């Protein structure tokens, strides 16, 4: 059910068997994303929902900071179901500060 979990917190749960989806944009994931995650923006969520490869039992949802997530949440509960969803912190953001990793080319 939709619950909130800290900027680390996700890390753990993917690794156990949750997952990452992407929900800011397609073109900004091309230039630097999170490994542990794919892609699924809303824009495609909102078209044909969910693909049946991002439906892990449990799943995570996260943004640019997180203006968008928990914003849509009533809705993202339902085409993510049937599985679990939860919101992160601070989106992406967060991700940076927790020093995890990224598709990146460079330490910044």
């Amino acid at each position: 059910a939709l619950t909130t979990i800290s900027p680390h917190d996700a890390q753990e749960l993917i690794a156990r068997g949750a997952k990452l989806i992407d929900i800011r944009d397609a073109d900004e994931y091309l230039r630097e994303h999170i490994p542990e995650a794919d892609l699924a923006p809303l824009s495609v969520l909102e078209q044909s929902g969910l693909p049946a490869k991002l439906r892990h039992e449990q799943i995570i949802f996260h943004c640019q900071a997180g203006k968008r997530t928990s914003n849509n949440a009533d809705k993202l509960a339902a085409i993510a179901a049937p599985a679990e969803i939860f919101l992160l912190e601070d989106g992406i953001d967060g991700w940076k500060k927790a020093g995890l990793p990224v598709a990146v080319n460079k330490s910044q």
